[PDB]
């Protein structure tokens, strides 16, 4: 599934991203943009091997199982492939672990490169929420 920008805001709001850790739907909004371009089923090969999965791009090299990462982890308990549904849940609770993990939405690289500091209200502006 390919989401609308304010669709998107409106899917992180109903399951809880708005300001979640103190970060603003936009920011979540602004890293979804960036990672994904808001396509539930994007994926990307990273050169060490591990995929980055979804939406926000989670990393199988210590957030979901895919049988192809030696020496990984699974830390949100699912299996890679359920980062790609059309239905956010699993994308959702996963991300609420990874920045809950120390370093924030430093996590996502294209937040901290395309996102962080800027005006990321923009992407929820307009938005019925
Ligand atoms: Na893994």
């Amino acid at each position: 599934k390919v989401f609308g920008r304010c669709e998107l805001a409106a899917a992180m709001k109903r399951h809880g991203l708005d300001n979640y850790r103190g970060y603003s739907l936009g920011n979540w909004v602004c890293a979804a943009k960036f990672e994904s371009n808001f396509n539930t089923q994007a994926t990307n090969r990273n050169t060490d091997g591990s995929t980055d999965y979804g939406i926000l791009q989670i990393n199988s090299r210590w957030w979901c199982n895919d049988g192809r990462t030696p020496g990984s982890r699974n830390l949100c308990n699912i299996p890679c492939s359920a980062l790609l549904s059309s239905d956010i849940t699993a994308s959702v609770n996963c991300a609420k672990k990874i920045v809950s993990d120390g370093n924030g939405m430093n996590a996502w690289v294209a937040w901290r490169n395309r996102c962080k500091g800027t005006d990321v209200q923009a992407w929820i502006r307009g938005c019925r929420l």
